[PDB]
């Protein structure tokens, strides 16, 4: 129904952050953030990171949790965001007592959005 | 158990609408649907679009509400059903009364039909 | 907004099935999984699929639901994590008391990963 709808749409845009959030977080300094690059692959594969994110695969969250800090808020990132690998690492993160969103667009919206990418 | 599969697959799925049924509205011009192009990419990039989508990215269409017709029925669209595009905007219509659906299978999935695609 | 997240995130990753787990049942022939091509595109569009995969369209899945086997596990998939068809199935199925997964990725990223994939004509 309409209901069910608003309800289901809720929840699941509540699992994402906005990037301009993010974004204005990252230049403000404010530092209430942390983006954590949870994609499964190599750096050599990758060789792209967003500014200042940390790498922990998603396959592998579950196993290294332990070096994240409970009062920041994390948020983490695959390579579209089309795929499971983004909610997969949130529910765990979650369920750890964390809170963390999935970043609206991914890797690629960001540099779609021509947003700060390192090398490194 | 399945009981909650069945449930988020039947809600989920009610927020889509399927390709062959939009077209259908434009062969035989019935004026049933309005295709909006919902991407926030800039126009450059877009190259392309729906033959008849209303150009109108997710990010304003919460302002630009104010230039629908509320007794017709709109069909939301991205390049790819991976985002929260879709999503974000049908919370946005969705709530205001408006009666919306999103595209399944995006520009993408219109494209590989060959389904007739205007170039703006 | 906590459980209600834990909850949606739960079930709904309870709707897809690892790849790593379909493609070790196909390549040590366990034969555990029957994979179905739910895509409803004609053979002319799709001239691919998964290697050993029936080619039962989400449109005509109710039509021919006397073909599928009660006690076998399906595994349907899409063109991409995108598309709605591998749901639209997997309704049905989870609904008529199969067991079905839809196969995380799609047809797109296990042909992305150079996974076995067959053309037919």
């Amino acid at each position: 129904m309409n209901d069910k709808k608003i309800e289901l749409l809720t929840t699941y845009l509540s699992l994402y952050i906005d990037h301009h959030t993010v974004l204005a977080d990252m230049q403000n300094a404010t530092g209430k953030y942390v983006v954590l690059d949870v994609r499964n692959a190599p750096a050599q594969v990758k060789k792209d990171q967003i500014k200042g994110a940390i790498a922990m695969p998603a396959k592998d969250l579950a196993t290294r949790i332990g070096e994240l800090d409970p009062a920041k808020t994390y948020v983490v990132y695959d390579w579209t965001g089309g795929t499971t690998l983004g909610k997969t690492a949130l529910l765990v993160l979650l369920s750890a007592g964390f809170e963390a969103y999935e970043l609206a667009g991914a890797l690629e919206g960001w540099k779609g959005m021509q947003l700060p990418v390192e090398t490194l």
